[PDB]
């Protein structure tokens, strides 16, 4: 099909981002220079009022929306738009001092005092009726403007309350859950182990470091509720959005947790995508820091656009990066030459319709003032940041045909949510190293060193579309679950698992009686035991004339109807099978036992990839580090052909293509410098 | 005027003595008759008493036992000592903390403290000030007139901070007074626009809190100056009835460094309190022996520290503590090496101390410090190691009373600022672990240590004039006063140096905007444009006077107008730029280092600077590395210190003759030091 798919009313790519006039009010100048810098910059959509509640109400109903008008018909008239951002991100200070039961009672049970953001109390009744009632000042005041394009409701989402109202409504919570059955709930949580038997609703109570944490049930089922309650507030939120600009699409900022770049673990985001009209993120990795080479990183942003952009299996919106550096991290180190354009350009390869930044002009002080941004403190055009910005700018504005394009993938790698809460929760194994997302990375590797599309996926996706499905360690799995597989396997599909998958039901309740039946007959064998290694203990897996290195983890296993591919070497299983093949119906299942070494994943990836004829959107010649992605049109195709190392690198097209920006043609060899991108267009 | 002697006490000789600590020991007339003689002994004659003797004074409320001190005070002055008394606001005694809890602490996290530790009063409560200043009282009343009453000592180690409610009321009045009353002016200072922190009335203000607000820095700076003011406050409180009835007795109070790099203490601003004292006296307590770095890189960074409280009131300091051994507190307490303790007092008399006193006299028997280094240990012995080598230095220090009241001054100053140490740290930007700001300045120090030149470590406060070369390394937080003192500085002759991430933010933490300040880039004929930070791993070089000079943690990218390019980055996106830049400007120059660089890039610069300039020791002695070469200057001589700072034999050689001051013996010429000899040597002018 390959149809366009538009999440917004802009047919151009959205180019800007955060904007913070209200810091800016008793500077008119400043303002007016902002205008004539976007111009220069290329920039035309601009996320306004993300933290202007104390700009928009100084005092409790006391409201000053001037500037705001002002700041959109401004934007409008230099052919900009604007996404309106709802301010529950921070309450004003008169807010918090009125109504204290806006502020956190964090697990210790400590209640918080005024300050930071993101931090209010996600029960209190106060302050979903103040968001609202602003909210609805908002939408009624702007929502008809034509500079209008996209509400950005609340600023990252994230955290929790313990107050005595978040216990209420987490009782109330688990009530409807467990169909106010007490015994359904103690069975479930294994209550009956340490003597912690609930008998009385009102005894329950979230975890906490000076209370219960040694209940798993208890521990998921309130990171559950935590998610809940927290779509819960963001639909009271948008409830005078949906009934005065229906038009107008709704989106909220997803982030990374730091360092790999990992899903965030604070919230389901599984669940909450299914109450947003287009997924949006914030992206901030460490590039050029001295632990992992380029290329490794930007693996790691692939992996996370693949994720966010399968979410919805539409164009994904990047609604942060930063043009330069943070503030926050250990090494605040910039972006050299050359790494900005690359990075902007790989977001749109996976997907995004947008290169938004945080922030467009430096904050003067406060906790982000050297936190990157269009424009430093010394306002200059003159500055290699803005510069290039103005250059991706200028290549977005060529690009406007990439809108709304899809990108189909053959392989999908399963992630989940409450697998990761349960399976870190979990007393066992090693802590330090059971390293899910990070797992499910390396098993990525391969497809993305072969410039195959993949989609990242959740159980809420369907699985049949696809003729590979990885599923690294997914050690929760709910007997529904369990049951697609199966049949996704039985129809056809191919399926891959690894150690630590299967060994828990939804509700962190050990599987009794061996491997579940479905599983045990998909694979051909069974895992009987996890053997988990100390940080200097090896073993190696012998696998197609090649010994491979395991860390970690290994599993013994119980053979039935399976062929053996590969077996351990060492310790007391060793020459027994490591790693397993089955047909099933029409389809295969493969068991990876151990957790090998890089290369054995791209052995062993690589005769599924010929078994099952994987090949990218446009075959590129190059060598590692060298990234292709491409997005896919009706009449053509989109290919991003991406230098991530700090050398010059070859690359051969078997196949003409036009040059995106010059027109100009090309196949053959071609040299790319230290960080440069190609774009190109094939037609269809 | 011409070098003339400034002495500090009524005292003609060098103190040398220590805390002690008798009403520990009231039950043991035995134990107090014995520290008489072994005072004599150990020739010790100055003695810190009271420090913590509150609930020795006044065991119950209103109920006083004055007698013992009596006792003490004669006692002292019976063999021929002198008595620094304390004021006891140090530790408040346990029916205090019961009866009037209002003087127990309310932390950052808002958890009230219970009675314990000290050091850890509320600095607002009117109670605590009152009954403080009223025991202060009855010690002046009862002692004021006593011979050998020499000094106030008050309180002890002042620090830490308060967080309760009224210390919250005497913080928001505290910023009424700032600001004027001015909301509109507070607001726009702290930019409290971001994350909507807009504050729309006094009360709603408090201290920073880490479950609270600690993202303003603003807030987060004031708030560290609050703490000073009130803690100065407290002070003057202190103090009154030792004004009016011992206005000819001086009042200190002892500073600290803090620990591991022996930085300024951070918190408070002494460049503030200073002021306040007649005299500065600090503890200090070098890692001696250490297993990460050599005995002479300690023994820098502890003339550093000398250098800084010496220059705050540009007159002699008293080293308040030291230990003689040990310490109990460190995870390694390693005792000093046989030479060491007499070395490290010579280090103190020769960077400006008119004492040695230590950290204490006589070891707790029990308690949190039963094992901290003290001249007499639990044996009661006069055979000790630590007894004889504190005999040594006592012998010795009664021989040097003509060092007394000598200044030292410098034509080299290194400009330190507390508030921009404070507002640099707070910061969210460059690399959490390689700021360093004092460390830094330490490196810039390290040169002229190395060759013996006098420095004087100032704060904004001294006059930039009277120096040949200011070097104002990462000078981050500047206000617009002082950039036009640097520019007059600079314009009348003065030579200035200054380097990477320096002149960034106002004393608001407020981004100077549009580009860097007009008075610096006119200064300097150039300006930095971007602040590279670096990872661990990451190295760049500068080619400077035909030479590659590794760079490691800060790189500036630099825009040149007027100035000269001295020396250009090797590597990276801005190789082959300007590193390191010079620029005469009026009669003067400055120079501005654009990178973080090896040791041998200070030492050949600042060589180039020592030429220029002239800058020279008070007497050439020729050695190698690690041996310390330090002056004092009397109106009709030089004395002069030749300290051996390393393990092994030393060749020194002086050019002119000189006579050393313990035996009256004309030197010259070549002369050997064992490990860790001092040569104290006079040189008439
Ligand atoms: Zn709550
Ligand atoms: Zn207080």
């Amino acid at each position: 099909k390959y149809e366009r798919t538009y999440t917004t009313q802009a047919n151009f790519i959205l180019h800007g981002g955060d904007y913070n006039p209200d810091q800016w009010l008793d500077r008119p100048d400043i303002l007016q220079a902002d205008l004539e810098l976007m111009k220069l910059s290329h920039t035309n959509t601009f996320t306004v009022g993300v933290f202007a509640w104390s700009a928009l109400e100084p005092e409790e109903g006391v409201y000053r929306f001037e500037w705001l008008d002002k700041v959109f018909d401004d934007i409008y008239r230099i052919g900009g738009r604007v996404i309106l951002a709802t301010p529950s991100g921070a309450r004003p200070a008169w807010l918090s001092q009125k109504y204290p039961e806006v502020l956190r009672v964090n697990a210790a049970r400590v209640r918080q005092l005024h300050g930071g953001r993101h931090n209010h109390c996600f029960t209190s009744s106060v302050y979903r009726e103040k968001t609202q009632h602003i909210n609805r000042l908002l939408a009624e005041r702007y929502g008809d403007h034509p500079a209008l394009l996209m509400w950005h409701v609340s600023n990252e989402y994230g955290g929790e309350c313990h107050c005595n109202l978040c216990q209420e409504a987490f009782r109330e919570w688990l009530k409807k859950k467990y169909n106010h059955d007490l015994d359904a709930l103690n069975a479930a949580w294994w209550t009956s182990f340490w003597s912690h038997t609930y008998t009385d609703w009102s005894q329950i109570e979230s975890p906490s470091p000076i209370g219960e944490h040694t209940i798993h049930g208890l521990n998921l089922d309130w990171k559950r509720f935590v998610t809940d309650q927290t779509i819960s507030f963001f639909e009271n939120e948008i409830v005078p959005l949906r009934e005065l600009t229906p038009h107008i699409p709704i989106t909220t900022n997803f982030m990374a947790d730091t360092h790999d770049l990992i899903p965030f673990q604070g919230l389901d985001y599984s669940k909450f995508a299914k109450h947003l009209d287009v997924i949006s993120w914030d992206a901030y990795p460490a590039w050029h820091n001295d632990w992992e080479s380029t290329a490794d990183l930007a693996m790691k942003v692939g992996f996370i656009n693949d994720l966010y952009r399968s979410l919805k299996q539409q164009p994904f919106l990047l609604m942060e990066c930063t043009p330069s550096l943070v503030n926050w991290h250990k090494v605040n180190k910039a972006k050299r030459p050359g790494m900005h354009f690359l990075s902007s350009m790989q977001m749109i390869a996976h997907g995004s319709d947008s290169i938004l930044y945080f922030q467009w002009r430096k904050s003067r002080g406060s906790f982000e003032k050297f936190h990157g941004a269009v424009v430093d403190h010394d306002n200059r055009t003159d500055s290699r940041v803005f510069q290039e910005v103005a250059e991706v700018g200028k290549a977005l504005k060529k690009m406007s045909g990439i809108v709304g394009t899809n990108r189909p993938a053959e392989v999908a790698i399963l992630y989940d949510w409450e697998n990761n809460w349960a399976l870190n929760d979990a007393q066992g194994f090693a802590a330090e190293t059971k390293r899910y997302p990070q797992t499910l990375v390396q098993h990525y590797r391969p497809f993305w060193e072969r410039d195959i599309p993949v989609d990242v996926i959740t159980k809420e996706h369907d699985f049949s579309r696809y003729k590979l499905l990885i599923a690294p360690m997914l050690y929760l799995v709910s007997e529904e679950t369990i049951a697609r597989l199966k049949e996704f396997v039985a129809n056809g599909g191919t399926l891959v698992m690894t150690y630590i998958s299967g060994i828990v039901d939804e509700h962190d309740l050990a599987y009794l009686g061996g491997w579940h039946q479905d599983l045990r007959e998909m694979f051909g064998m069974e895992p009987i035991e996890t053997d988990t290694l100390y940080p200097r203990d090896r073993n190696s897996v012998h696998y197609r004339g090649r010994s491979y290195e395991l860390k970690d983890y290994a599993t013994v296993i119980k053979i039935h109807a399976a062929t053996v591919e590969g077996v351990y070497e060492d310790d007391f299983y060793a020459d027994t099978p490591a790693v397993t093949s089955n047909q099933y119906g029409k389809g295969q299942a493969y068991y990876i036992g151990g957790r090998l070494e890089d290369q054995f994943h791209r052995d062993f990836y690589q005769e599924l990839m010929e078994k099952l004829d994987l090949r990218p959107v446009l075959f590129v010649k190059h060598e590692k580090g060298v990234s292709v992605q491409a997005r896919q049109a009706p009449e053509c195709d989109y290919v991003f052909i991406m230098n991530f190392t700090e050398e010059k690198q070859a690359v051969v097209l078997e196949e003409k293509v036009k040059d995106l920006f010059t027109g100009e043609e090309i196949v053959g060899e071609i040299m790319l410098d230290k960080y440069e991108v190609r774009v190109v267009e094939k037609r269809r």
